[PDB]
């Protein structure tokens, strides 16, 4: 889904994703969280099915973000996997995992899970 | 960590990660799986912190591998979140999350967890 | 919120959740599920916190089913991890883990990870 | 596994797990934290498939953990959901979900994931 994955997304948080669907499989844009320890824009880069199933499945996709940008660096990155579902509404569902650099004694409690749905609005 | 993340590595089950690690935060290289609906050598896609702290904390990271190549298309990707610990026996520790393209009634069950330790072996 | 938990709720996808919260933090209940290898109901037991701080958070709780009744066994464990939302229209947000008991060769892919929100309709 | 999972284990990071597999699959015990905010003995609660099957897979199983006792209170609860794995050098394998009571404001990091082993040493 190149035309359909292509263009600028908004989840339930209010968090902005542009991107960018290649022919290759390819994601690329920018990603800009309304929450945590980030401000303006960092980049992404992903990947997704070029040849989803014609039985009406959605599209599976992933990208990461690693929170660090020329205003800031959270010393942590995310990592989104869902599926694209096309049609009236379209959406994109995914679960994330968000992972910080931490010593070993905290490694237990590095990473948060969560859910984001994102809409062209 | 450029010269130290830079490698092929090895998973828990025998699976396969050669990653370059660019100077501005990507990721580049291939993904071979030992296990699943998977054969020879994927494209995989990430980010870094290029910038790590300093307390000897690990380096964040994540890496996306939408399951198509040449020989098959699993109609899933797969999203990697951990962080990687320099030193002696230099580690990647992991969490992934496995999402399938499904029908909207299937959803509930699209999405498998799991964790992988990778060394240089 | 002892008053407050106890009662019947229904997710989005229209699974019966029938609890009592104990004085002692203690919850006991059915479950019943709209999808998968399940039929009728089941036994769940699960902990809440029995003294939330009285700044308006959450009160966090969680419960399992082990998929076995007089009509058949899923050989599989569903773990519910989320908190307790009070007011107007209040809610039971979490995010759970399915277990399926495998061999070795197949434990990469035991477990489902998705959310489901509750009300009372 | 009653005989089986009945016990005391101890996971990677030296927390106590004391349990007891009723013939009804009910599991009942105590767990002491090696880490976080936590101190002594808290109440557990969970189910096991009672009935696994004869291939020799492992048996799926659950608990959980709200971390109040006499002594303090996290505001917080731990899922972990697994499967028992019998025989010479028995085990648990677990994935854990641990939500803490939030703000709403704070929900989209309300909960950390992880994974425990458990022998009985
Ligand atoms: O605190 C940092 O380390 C940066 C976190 C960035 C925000 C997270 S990523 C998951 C969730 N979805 C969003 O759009 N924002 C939050
Ligand atoms: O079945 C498919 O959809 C392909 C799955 C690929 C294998 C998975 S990704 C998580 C885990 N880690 C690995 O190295 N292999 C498995
Ligand atoms: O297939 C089995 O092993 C039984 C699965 C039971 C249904 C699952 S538990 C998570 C999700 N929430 C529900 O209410 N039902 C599904
Ligand atoms: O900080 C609190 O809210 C209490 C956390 C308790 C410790 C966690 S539960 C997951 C992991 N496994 C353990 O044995 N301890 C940690």
């Amino acid at each position: 889904a190149e035309a359909g994955i292509t263009g600028t997304w908004y989840n339930q948080l209010g968090s902005t994703f542009i991107v960018t669907a290649g022919a290759d499989g390819a994601l690329t844009g920018t990603y800009e969280s309304a929450v945590g320890n980030a401000e303006s824009r960092y980049v992404l880069t992903g990947r997704y099915d070029s040849a989803p199933a014609t039985d009406g499945s959605g599209t599976a996709l992933g990208w990461t973000v690693a929170w660090k940008n020329n205003y800031r660096n959270a010393h942590s990155a995310t990592t989104w996997s869902g599926q694209y579902v096309g049609g009236a509404e379209a959406r994109i569902n995914t679960q994330w995992l968000l992972t910080s650099g931490t010593t070993e004694a905290n490694a237990w409690k590095s990473t948060l899970v969560g859910h984001d749905t994102f809409t062209k609005v």
